[PDB]
């Protein structure tokens, strides 16, 4: 065919049982996408039985639980991996063990695992992909505020309330025709945006020692094992504070160093230069715009920052 | 008539010259709708002469800049006070001055001041209510670049980059319209929330120094004139930072309270609970979301606190 959509359609039509994956480390839309095209399913053909395997992460445990596969039941059924790049990378991994593999993504595709494999590369997200699935079965009246909750909180997070560039006039649009289901998105929203006051304190620290240029073009942040013990945090934690920073006015390029021991796990962060570059000068690497390095020292670390500022030459 | 636009758009096309304004503390929104309708008519009528009065906030200056306006002007002109609650708040005052007076808002219609009044109460902002009107005409080609930049800023700021409830489903596909044409989202956005880093330590202290309930329902900051100088920054300044604590998981009312010398000007907001309430009890008074008091004291700091807290026993 050449409408891949409705080649799924058929291929959900045609099994009694169908399972639902998404990546490992789990996102809102990795979220929505999944408990989105279950929940859809779900009111298409109750008849059926459809699941969503996961770890499940309780940070997301608002959105949607997830349910326990007998792994038995891949005996005659079909394996969706909603949002995943990797095949390696996918949940669940019992997924192979189904009888067709069907995938739904919107990052690039490297891996096109899965016999129908539909990738929209210019979608702002899985989630808005599921919408345009439902959308192309004129199901937007079967769906209801359940199904639409978990495809906006999707939408929304991939896309960090509609800031992010991926945000197309489309995106918007979908987020539009969401809302229209009563669930009201400011509520949704705040339980999402909640925050722990535990780490708040540390946050504060972090915003009291900078590292801004004279340029203001370059900012870190060194996170000192005694800090780390100080305001009494895990170096996990403490490391997710990298955009702590990222708002500073006329701020290029940023990184963000804890020491976790025998290692200090360095995050480096760029708005919009070629960075892991020399992320892969230090034996890092990772995407241009956010790649990482585990330097052995300050002192190392330092060098890096040196390396890093030298690359705002070239630019100006 | 019945339908304002088109008496609006009337007493446009008659007149050469049109001025706009907008009140006092200028916002996003009233700098969009101003600078918007402006853009717009100078695309629909460049033999007219349109122009917008303000004072002119450096804060908004990459929005756009305003007309300086001769006073003489308004001989024979038709004024538009555009985004405007009560007229008194209206900037320039000349603007009773003209010929005759439209104004279009969307705050509750209690002044009606102007001729000709179009209040859209439903309408996430006076932006949004220009798209509308423009789009009445169907002059969504003569605008351009330029003209949606204003009016996406404008709805973005005023509904905090569609998340706050005045978000409705059409409001996002206005959003959505405006992305068409292309000026980038992404830019414009993040000019708008950049930081002063000059600030950012003592946004650190604030998240040092809280005060959570064991409920953590209820938190304040007190600003001792002591920090207000160990961090350098003015009364006025530090009492920007008063959302800085909002985000916690569970806070359904808050105070920040910060010592200007001779009295405590504390401004307190709440999740969604009736609050001008106990503001009224000290003398203050506001919203009953968000509203604020001057105390003489931190022991009536601390009195204020004992009645906001005491609001939380009611409900539950
Ligand atoms: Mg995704
Ligand atoms: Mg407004």
């Amino acid at each position: 065919m050449v409408e891949i959509f409705n080649e799924i359609m058929q291929r959900v039509k045609e099994a009694e049982t169908i399972i639902i994956h998404r990546h490992v480390r789990p996102d809102p839309d990795a979220y929505g996408s999944q408990l989105g095209l279950k929940l859809y399913l779900e009111r298409k053909f109750p008849e059926k039985n459809i699941y969503a395997t996961g770890e499940a992460e309780p940070s997301l445990s608002f959105i949607g639980d997830l349910d326990e596969i007998d792994d038995s039941v891949y005996s005659d059924a079909l394996v969706i991996v909603c949002d995943t790049a990797n095949a390696p990378r996918i949940d669940d991994q019992r997924y192979l063990n189904g009888q067709s593999l069907i995938k739904i993504d919107h990052h690039p595709a490297t891996d096109q695992y899965g016999d129908v494999n539909f990738v929209n590369t210019e979608a702002s997200s899985t989630s808005e992909i599921i919408f345009d699935f439902i959308s192309h079965f004129n199901d937007l009246s079967i769906i209801d505020e359940h199904v639409a909750r978990v495809l906006y909180l999707g939408i929304v997070g991939d896309t960090g309330r509609f800031l992010f560039s991926n945000t197309s006039p489309h995106t918007m649009e979908v987020a539009s025709q969401l809302l229209a289901y009563p669930f009201n998105h400011n509520a949704e929203l705040n339980k999402m945006s909640e925050k722990d006051p535990k780490l708040m304190p540390f946050q504060g620290y972090v915003l009291q020692n900078f590292e801004l240029s004279d340029s203001h073009e370059y900012c870190q942040i060194k996170i000192t094992n005694d800090v780390l013990k100080q305001f009494d945090i895990q170096p996990n934690e403490a490391s997710q504070f990298v955009n702590t920073v990222a708002d500073i006015s006329g701020l290029k390029i940023w990184m963000f160093g804890v020491d976790e021991g025998d290692q200090i796990r360095c995050r480096i962060r760029s708005k919009g230069i070629t960075i892991n570059d020399v992320a892969n000068q230090f034996g890092g690497g990772g995407h241009p715009n956010a790649s990482g390095v585990s330097v052995y020292s300050w002192d190392e670390f330092e060098e890096l920052a040196q390396a890093l500022r030298q690359k705002l030459l070239e630019h100006h």
